[PDB]
């Protein structure tokens, strides 16, 4: 049983995508245990969440767009929970996401990539804290 | 533009019918302004939300139904957004809701019947300061 | 509690309905209490079903059209199973069928329209025993 | 048979509902005869095809809009085509339209109503030959 | 052209996915040949189904399971619908059944997995026997 | 940004998918640059779309095929489009298109395979001057 988080970027709300993402998660069969809505999320909680990223090239415009509309962050429960949501969430690059997945059928840009998901056990503790401290 | 009040019923939890409703407002066009996840609503909110039916036969089974599982308290925004998700809810008793509204497609009792929508200007108004304070 | 007797009628084999219907009756959370698959239904039993129209001038057209491909026969139960799914089913008339409802959604003739459904307890008594003796 | 004229209407490409408004009319099993895609519509043929309207107080904004992004027109044809794509449509004012219908389901304004469907067998073919000469 | 065996499994009837299961082999095309439902399987039967696994931990849970609930065995055919309609299946590991897969999308389990599909030539004549004697 | 040239082939209007398959590109989020519908494609721009197999022992069976129902060809446009829309659709062969795209989910036949996609730079230009001269 383990837990990691999730967030429903900007894009999804934009292209009202939240429900068809939300649906692909809860017909796999994976339960909420904490939801915050963030009609914008304070930028700082965005750079601590990408504190990883800081020095990348693009971490000014990825901040920039995790602002720029509505965010859901939702805490999942369910055995191997981490590694599975981040199987249904697709690979980052539009060039490589599978369709069957999330950004596979649906993200069509290496930003704008509608879901994040935690990658690590280590970083769901991290991220959830961050989100619901 | 209004602004009104959605419960996401614990039945709907149960059946994995929670993107499948959210969707269907969201389709409409329909903005989520607030949003809060409840694992198990407080028995006293749920008294105050319905408290006109408080003296009902059906009261204390409405009420331990709706702590029975987790509820989403929603906050939707778009023009005639009272009347116009009433319409989507279809009506209380499974003999009357219509096909093509969500109860009509997806609930089968008079009770467990997935969703709560405000009825009124007032009692939206009403229901938002409840949920939402 | 009712039961009530479902035809997948061969129409709906031929346009790959056949999950499209059940589904949405399942989706209503009516329970599958009996089910048979017939590669082509004997005419007797036809006949037998549609005895009430034995003289009504569309009777052979309707018979040869019930035997021109499979058909699925299931008694479905849940309270108020036949008037309920009688509402899903929508009318015969394609003027008629209300969007919303299998026939008002998918069924473009006044023959060929996808489900037979008992229209009242005493028919789905008949009807029950004739595809389920 | 009839056939009848639609227009996909630039809301729905805006929205990404262009296979969504026409699956719902496929899936009733009307076949398409012609079909037409603009990325912009000449001002002249929206003029022509709304000309019933030309002294009406939203006749400005409601070409303004038409040629505010791309439209398809599309004949289809099927028994009773005009009146039951009509009805699948569902009423101009998002008071009125049923859920079930298209804009029951998905419109939520007066004017951005996502399709036009011909009215009658006249129009119908008035409207066909302004799009289809 | 080949014959394979499904199980609709006791967890698809609990979480209502019947008709999405069936609805997936449904729309690739294969054709149901012979199908029966079961209220509950005979324990020996299940016994016989899954006789390879006798000495397995899991036989006596996998045996409890697959009689708690309905099941329908259906036996579809088409051209290397063996192999394929195991593709559409996915993995039995919930960490490696792929999203668009039936279990990828739909099951969280290794044992609660919603589907058989004959692996191989021989046992689907095999199991074809054991359910379709 | 690409573009590259779809036809939805005859069997997709036979069996009512064009929307599905349209939809499925279109929720990627790529936008048609240029559409024409076909009652039958001659069967000259056939053999010269598929000019590369002429020496095959399939072509005149897949050019039968081809002129067999309407064909609409689309010319898609979108950040490496031409690629990420050949993922979209799957391999040719029924053994091995993966689930989740478009043949995977949907075609069963090798020839009878729902969609074309142009497979590189070089052969989108030709093919879209082929549809779109
Ligand atoms: C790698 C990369 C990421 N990003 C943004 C989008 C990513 O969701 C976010 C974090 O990157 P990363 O953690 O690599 O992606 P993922 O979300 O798949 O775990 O940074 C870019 O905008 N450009 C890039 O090249
Ligand atoms: C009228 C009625 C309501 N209820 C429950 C279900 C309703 O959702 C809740 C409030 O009733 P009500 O406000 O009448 O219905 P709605 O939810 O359609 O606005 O009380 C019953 O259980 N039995 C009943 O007979
Ligand atoms: C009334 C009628 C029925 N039928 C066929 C189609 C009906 O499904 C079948 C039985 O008719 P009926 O019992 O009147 O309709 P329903 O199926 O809605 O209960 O007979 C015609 O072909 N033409 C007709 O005019
Ligand atoms: C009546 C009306 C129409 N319109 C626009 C939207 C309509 O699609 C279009 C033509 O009106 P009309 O033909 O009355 O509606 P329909 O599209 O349902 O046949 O004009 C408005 O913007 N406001 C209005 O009050
Ligand atoms: C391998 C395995 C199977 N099972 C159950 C679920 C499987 O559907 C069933 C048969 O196993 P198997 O034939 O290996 O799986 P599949 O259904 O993918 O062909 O046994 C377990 O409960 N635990 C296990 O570790
Ligand atoms: C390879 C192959 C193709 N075809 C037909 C179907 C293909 O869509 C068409 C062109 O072949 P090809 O370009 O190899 O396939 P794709 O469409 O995946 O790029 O020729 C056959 O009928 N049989 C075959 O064995
Ligand atoms: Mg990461
Ligand atoms: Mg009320
Ligand atoms: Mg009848
Ligand atoms: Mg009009
Ligand atoms: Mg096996
Ligand atoms: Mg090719």
């Amino acid at each position: 049983l383990q837990r990691t988080l999730v967030l429903i970027k900007p894009d999804a709300f934009e292209r009202s995508l939240v429900a068809e993402i939300m649906g692909r998660i809860e017909k796999k069969n994976f339960k909420i245990v904490s939801m915050k809505f963030w009609s914008k999320a304070p930028r700082n909680l965005i750079e601590q969440h990408y504190k990883e990223h800081s020095e990348q090239s693009y971490f000014n415009d990825l901040c920039d767009f995790m602002v720029s509309g509505p965010i859901i962050s939702i805490v999942y429960e369910g055995t191997d929970a981490i590694s599975k949501i981040r199987r249904l969430q697709g690979n980052t690059n539009p060039l490589a996401s599978a369709p069957g997945t999330i950004r596979g059928d649906l993200a069509n840009d290496i930003g704008e990539n509608l879901i994040h998901a935690s990658d690590s056990e280590d970083s769901a503790v991290d991220e959830i804290s961050i989100w619901f401290p």
